[PDB]
């Protein structure tokens, strides 16, 4: 038992609700919110704008020296960073951005990192700015994840899409 409310169960793992995921960590307080990040941490619009406004700038700070020790992450690679005021910790995926031509096979090995948590607060990877289609993007992550994962689908419009065009 787990302290996630609201949630319309997808499968046996996957769970999706129409929500803030920046009101929701900051409900929940999750062990895990996940970040739409991309490979350099600039967290400049989207979820990762908007998660980042939520620490006061915390997150890019972190984010700037992991960048300065570590460089960029990979396309469909990740790393844990603290939740700073929203979550124990902050897993950042970089998913494919599509609207950078960027393979959107990808899209998989990004949902692969969450396999390394046992529960984790999420967007859809590739979704929004990233240009991929988030029905697409379900689809991936139910047949990708084991793990419980729940998703928070900012659009309400884009929520009824995604629950009633479920296979
Ligand atoms: O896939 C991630 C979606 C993308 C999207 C945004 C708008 C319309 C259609 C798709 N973004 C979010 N999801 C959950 N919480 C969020 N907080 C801020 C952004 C955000
Ligand atoms: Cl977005």
């Amino acid at each position: 038992v787990n302290s996630f409310s609201g949630y319309l169960k997808l499968t046996d793992n996957v769970y999706i609700k129409n929500a803030d995921i920046v009101e929701e960590a900051k409900k929940v307080k999750p062990t895990v919110v996940v970040n739409a990040a991309n490979v350099y941490l600039k967290h400049g619009g989207g979820v990762a704008g908007a998660l980042n406004k939520a620490t006061n700038n915390a997150m890019q700070v972190e984010s700037d020296d992991y960048i300065a020790t570590n460089g960029p992450l990979k396309v469909g690679g990740s790393c844990v960073l603290s939740g700073h005021n929203l979550a124990k910790h902050c897993l950042h995926v970089v998913g494919p951005n599509v609207n950078k031509g960027e393979d959107i096979q990808l899209l998989k090995s990004a949902y692969e990192n969450f396999n390394q948590h046992e529960v984790l607060l999420a967007p859809l990877l590739s979704a929004g700015i990233f240009g991929a289609d988030p029905i697409h993007s379900l689809r991936v992550c139910v047949d990708t994840v084991r793990t419980n994962v729940y998703l928070a689908v900012f659009d309400k419009n884009l929520y009824d899409k995604l629950v009633s065009s479920f296979l």
